């Protein structure tokens, strides 16, 4: 049978066509960490991580020596069909740092996917290649921020995510002029990041219902920690609430079906620490009859392909996984077609379809 | 008004006497991160955070990185006065990584003692300069268990930390041999570090009272997030019920509060990130009428010092503060008397009184 006998780690750094701008941070480039799994008949799988020190804590140098010291040798010499129990043993040595077992994990599904000479998404059951995503809009003053929205439309995305909640007076007065310039053939989806209070959130939902907007969803208005504003806003709201930094793995998600605190969770594999605790959710989702979206950090477009790979297996058809316009194509190309806003598996790959030549051996 | 002008650390390593295991981990060492911030006027400021990545997921390197790469730039060329501020944006860039965050947090409290000329515990309002420990006793089986004990007692311990939740058969035999070998003025805390479910929680509790033991506590029976379970455990159990690993930081206390899943909170400087962070739980607690104890991850004394100074000037004076007890005495002697199992702060010390650079290189 088949056995880990080598693992390698790598930081991968990625240019950004343009500078991306958050509440707490600016960068030029995505920060990323690879690991390679090889077994012992030569077989090599991979997995790619960003480290977003701001959301999960993460960061290159720990994810680093997380696998090396940590997992590695839970890992090294163990059977690949024993995979389940290895991660179990592996991750419980170590505290948070989704990243890293996030990396750890896409690597071993690689691994699965190729002894089976087939794509990781057709190894996780998935039969369609295609998934739609919107375009995610920074924040900004009302008139700049309807015209990158313009350009959205103009690059033909229907859904927009707008970030809110850095200026709520903005946020208001946006809904005036998107009303205005917008018919409901284009779909809003709001993300406050934590950005907002209880009150003002019930604002918010007011001033949509003054205008007639299409309006999907409203992502965590409010702090991960107040589960109670999110139970209190989900019973008021006419539009979906989604839990995004409230839910990282499953006992997250099952607080929050617990406390009946969203309507929809957007799963990240970055918080998850990969599939494996991606499909637990899920399952957990939908046993409560609440929806999931998926999501994800500023990252490599490998990350961005074992997302893509886990919702088409698990019929998640709501994405926001705009990445993609932020890096060359010729990143991806070999794995992704995008022709916005759709994110197309190409045909016959094996594992997910990358590899690191360029970073670890060239 | 004293400006920060550098920041460096360095990795520490030190050796146990003796093997520490819980139903977590085992180890035969500590790995620590100590920050240095140097002001304009020349005067420098020390903190010392344990990595312990099964518990609040710190490793040296994240540490190292956290601390020179993103929290320093928001530090260097700020004014000492403006620390509240200047750690609060900082801490914004960063979730979780407590052990990180509290590097910091002390070397700011060591400076803003230090430019008073007084020391740390004086600086936060202590009185008093001595605090009662607790030993802790590692798991393994009964025989060598007991033994550990009794090195304890002779050592001067009366109150003894019991790690279980290892082995659940292994806990409920032990209580046998304890009640065999020891009187009632021996006061035992049971720490099962999340390795119970409810079901053996119960029937550990039930066990005890079957016994005459003086027990003082049960610690983390159950794992962090199953606050339900440590609700259930709170409202069955005799023994105060401890949170330690279901509270980090003032929300985890303000939910364990509001769930009523505990009778007192173990604070922890690793878990809050330093001394401001543990200040306001210790405030909910009070307000509640929740009672805290301090603790420790096995870990540097400079970090006992720092705990054992928060203790004093809150009136906290149920303590494991043990590491001490694993470790060369000359680690602590310039700034700690460890007079069995007392924990007593040395005079006229400046700042909390490490005296780090004269055994350590740092670097920028
Ligand atoms: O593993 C440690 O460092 C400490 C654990 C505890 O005392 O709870
Ligand atoms: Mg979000």
């Amino acid at each position: 049978v088949s056995k880990i006998i080598d693992i390698k780690t790598s930081i991968i750094k990625i240019p950004l066509k343009r500078t991306f701008i958050t509440a707490v941070r600016s960068t030029n480039h995505i920060d990323s960490l690879a690991v390679e799994l090889t077994l012992d008949n030569g077989v090599k799988g991979y997995g790619v991580a960003p480290a977003t020190t701001a959301i999960t804590g993460d960061t290159l140098q720990g994810m680093q020596y997380i696998i090396r010291e940590i997992f590695a040798p839970v890992i090294l010499g163990s059977d690949l069909s024993d995979y389940k129990q290895t991660l179990e043993l592996a991750f419980k040595k170590v505290m948070f740092n989704s990243a890293a077992k996030m990396a750890i994990d896409l690597a071993y599904h690689d691994l699965l996917a190729k002894e089976q000479d087939i794509s990781v998404a057709k190894l996780l059951g998935a039969k369609a290649n295609s998934i739609v995503t919107d375009v995610s809009i920074s924040c900004g003053n009302v008139a700049e921020t309807i015209q990158n929205i313009q350009n959205g439309v103009e690059a033909n995305f229907t859904a927009i995510k707008v970030k809110t909640g850095a200026d709520f007076n903005r946020d208001i007065q946006l809904l005036k002029a998107l009303d205005n310039e917008f018919s409901k053939n284009i779909k809003f989806r709001f993300d406050a990041n934590q950005g907002w209070n209880l009150a003002q959130t019930k604002q918010f939902i007011e001033e949509i219902n003054k205008y007639s907007l299409n309006v999907e969803i409203i992502e965590q208005p409010v702090k991960y920690y107040d589960i109670k504003a999110m139970a209190e806003i989900t019973k008021f709201s006419n539009i979906p609430v989604v839990a995004d930094e409230s839910v990282f793995d499953a006992k997250d998600a099952e607080r929050v079906i617990d406390e009946q605190a969203c309507n929809m969770i957007n799963i990240k594999l970055a918080k998850t620490g990969g599939i494996l605790e991606a499909q637990k959710i899920k399952k957990l989702a939908d046993s409560a009859g609440i929806s999931c979206m998926v999501g994800c950090m500023m990252e490599s477009p490998a990350g961005i392909l074992a997302t893509a790979s886990f919702a088409l297996a698990e019929d998640i058809t709501v994405a926001d996984l705009d990445p993609l316009d932020w890096v060359a194509k010729d990143l991806y190309s070999d794995y992704i077609t995008f022709n916005e806003p759709n994110i197309i598996l190409k045909d016959n790959l094996k594992g997910f379809g990358f590899n690191l030549a360029e970073n670890l051996y060239f």
